[PDB]
């Protein structure tokens, strides 16, 4: 393959496009034998070179990553999600969809298909690899064997056109919360709530309208509520039709939280929009209830933290406005005004990729992990795992060293049972100065001691997005 | 897995144990669009950590590694040579055979089964894939699924113990032509004689007997006769009673050649030795007859060169008198004394790893490839390719830069009628500031401006062995 001589697949952003089984993968450490059960992850990796001749790493092909761990080892194995667009171009030999979310770009032979490259999350639910991409509906795949299902429409009960990549699990009923925007169409102002059965199954989809369209990447779920922020990373057909990246960053509109009640009987006016100033947010750590009130928890930065999807009046990229802090933004519900009840940083490390045990979604909880910037550290990046404790304020931190970097981290429970917090933390770590990758496995409470375990890849991931981990019983492996 | 910290598990030497499937990887330049067929390759790649908790890079299982090459591009699939030793730990989850070539060190469990590690030659002949060690029969594989046959001993016809990993092909008959030394067993001065036909058939053994037991790697081939240098890297019993690497080399032997005439009715009085002073060699470029002369070309160094088969009076390994020349041994079977003809170097290029047109086995020849140690370059190795032209004696030299090393190359003929030479060098480079490997491909004749296409690998090999091309064919692949 001759792929461009650009940032987007060079380097670490080399195409990798491995599919391979290694059992008994090369490690350090203990791994706990209690740890019985797999961590899922997905890296954008572009099966073809872009028919533009340039790309971005948000649009590579959704490759995935099994790390099953059992026995006191570590084993891979790495499976393309097999989209219909990844199947169309295998068959042709060549790249047939464009740009970015520009369906204007896509070959006369692909109108009309679905765009999805599963590239956003690797999720379990109702015994499914679900690989996931918020234009589109879900692709689902066997955990097991990672073979491709394909796109999930619930039995013709889902009639949105797209389902996230951020799905919630309710640990009240087991239930599947999740969004679809853009759902009539690319650009639209619809979209439709969803939630699922823990056996698989479409229990209701709710429409509504939002103030305006623009990407809604991530949500929080509570008991009553859908949290929905509304942050202008705009797009339009316009934008489309003049050749610009789908998205960009408008700094004079405002941003709006909606509380959105979670019911196949929401009308409209049942939802209330809260607004404040400009600001972005992608991620929420976790949203719950208190009184009259919600709370969600995001890393909110001063400005767009998409440098490819730029200032929509041509402003230079930021950086410095792009550091987010974890932020507790509060609304009540019984207030008189539009306005937020607060805005409240709850730390003054700089991070992303929040994650907390997700046996608190929804729930007042007390921990949240972070891949933390620290740029007083030697860089010879995303360089800490971060964990804070919301109950007493402290925080911890462990560095990777000066030569690497680190992806998202993922909770794994001792038990359903267990106390909050009690179990693991496993993670990618990029050992830049090797080309590889570890995956490693930390006391999820007592982080600063670093991992426990260190498991050697002999070759390196790419750039992940999300990824879960899954008991062996929930993914047919072995007891 | 746990593996030592110890140099042959580390860096360069970590195991891989990768098996994967890779088409249309990522390339520069162009590949000849002529080109459709497969290069197999084999590196050592232990399964498992040693049991004695240290190991020699000889003794790890072979892993296959195949480079398809059709339509312009290059695909990898690697796969496990699964020897009954390979399927045997892997069933037990533990290493169960012990040191290099030394029985004693097994467990219980396995006493009597082949030790093979399949680990020197992915050789192609009669419509299979041969991985090949040469303590054991040949292990055969299936070329286009590389899944595992099991070991070859032709119906049992063959009654030897082992079978070379350096088997050669006469050009006038098709057929195989291979040796299996200590073939009544461990230490024996026994070695086989084996014919086979196009088909697969065994056509002949003839059991001989040799002037003392030896590593009896390689060997040459004319139309006449079986070619086989005899060096004192010599092993015992007593030595593995003792401890002690299982071969060690003797700077007080003689040195022989041994002409064995290429006949099922050979008697061991048939045979000629000629006798020259202590030397060492390995590899045969190639070998030939001209009236009653025998000329074989060796890469022939002062003294050992396996460190870890040391020398067997306690001195220290010489890394100067290790430097191995391209060499002309020629015998007469007309002479009236065991002295050699003469002994003639071809090139003061240093170097190992010697290939030819593989047409011309047996036969006066022209160009021959080699690894080359250039000790002038900068370093931050093998670090050239070399063609010796014998007609005019040019030499060319390819430098693969400062931060590489290089594979083995291997030829492929244009067509089965082309002109010798005339065709492609294939060869892994070692990309050691990048941890990946890139597959070279080289017009054979004009290899100073460098390859004409280099296929980058997302991971790297390790150390190789042998390796060839195959027509596609003549292996399964798509016309
Ligand atoms: C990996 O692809 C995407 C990632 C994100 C946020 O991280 C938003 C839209 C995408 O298409
Ligand atoms: C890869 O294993 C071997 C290699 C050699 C010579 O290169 C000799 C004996 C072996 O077992
Ligand atoms: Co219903
Ligand atoms: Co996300
Ligand atoms: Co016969
Ligand atoms: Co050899
Ligand atoms: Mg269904
Ligand atoms: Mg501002
Ligand atoms: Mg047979
Ligand atoms: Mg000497």
């Amino acid at each position: 393959a001759h792929f461009p001589d650009t940032p987007a697949f060079t380097g670490f952003n080399a195409p990798s496009r491995i599919e391979c089984d290694i059992p008994n993968l090369v490690h350090e450490g203990t791994i706990p034998p209690e740890l019985n059960g797999a961590f899922f992850r997905v890296q954008p990796d572009p099966q073809f070179p872009p028919r533009l001749g340039d790309d971005i790493s948000f649009n590579g092909d959704g490759m995935i990553t099994r790390f099953h761990i059992h026995d006191g080892q570590c084993d891979i194995k790495q499976r393309w999600a097999k989209t219909n667009k990844w199947k169309l171009e295998n068959a042709a030999g060549k790249a047939l969809f464009g740009s970015y979310r520009n369906p204007l770009t896509d070959d006369e032979s692909v109108k009309g298909e679905y765009r999805s490259t599963a590239n956003t999350n690797a999720f379990v639910f109702a015994g499914k690899l679900w690989a996931m991409k918020e234009d589109s509906p879900s692709l689902t795949m066997d955990p097991a064997t990672m073979e491709t299902f394909g796109f999930e429409k619930f039995g013709g009960k889902m009639t949105g056109q797209t389902f996230t990549a951020h799905p919630k699990v309710d640990p009240l009923t087991g239930n599947m919360v999740a969004i679809g925007y853009a759902a009539s169409g690319l650009c639209t102002d619809d979209v439709c709530l969803y939630e699922i059965s823990p056996d698989g199954e479409l229990i209701y989809e709710a429409w509504f309208k939002v103030p305006y369209y623009c990407m809604m990447h991530d949500f929080g779920v509570t008991k009553d509520y859908l949290v929905l922020h509304i942050v202008p990373s705009i797009g339009s057909w316009d934008r489309l039709e003049k050749g610009l990246p789908h998205f960009g960053f408008d700094t004079t509109l405002p941003v709006y939280l909606g509380i959105i009640p979670r019911r196949a009987d929401l009308k409209q006016e049942d939802i209330r929009w809260f607004k404040r100033e400009n600001c972005f947010a992608s991620h929420v750590m976790n949203a719950f209830q208190e009184g009259t009130k919600v709370h969600v928890d995001v890393p909110e930065a001063e400005n767009n933290m998409f440098p490819f999807f730029p200032d929509v009046h041509g402003a230079p990229f930021n950086p410095q406005q792009a550091m987010s802090r974890l932020t507790r933004w509060t609304v009540d519900m019984a207030s008189n005004s539009d306005e937020f009840d607060s805005v409240t940083r709850l730390t003054e490390t700089a991070g992303e990729f929040p994650r907390i045990d997700d046996r608190m979604t929804g729930l007042p909880y007390r921990y949240g992990w972070m891949l933390e910037m620290d740029m007083k550290r030697p860089v010879e990046l995303m360089n800490c795992l971060f964990l804070k404790d919301h109950q007493t304020g402290a925080e911890q931190h462990w560095w990777c060293g000066p030569t690497s970097s680190l992806q998202e981290p993922a909770f794994i429970p001792r038990s359903k049972d267990a106390p909050e917090g009690d179990g693991w933390i496993v993670q990618v770590c990029n050992r830049l100065a090797d080309h590889k990758s570890d995956l490693l496995i930390f006391e999820a409470l007592d982080i600063e001691k670093g991992p426990v375990a260190t498991v050697h890849l002999p070759f390196a991931l790419r750039f992940g997005l999300h990824g879960n981990w899954a008991n062996a019983e929930e993914i047919g492996l072995a007891a």
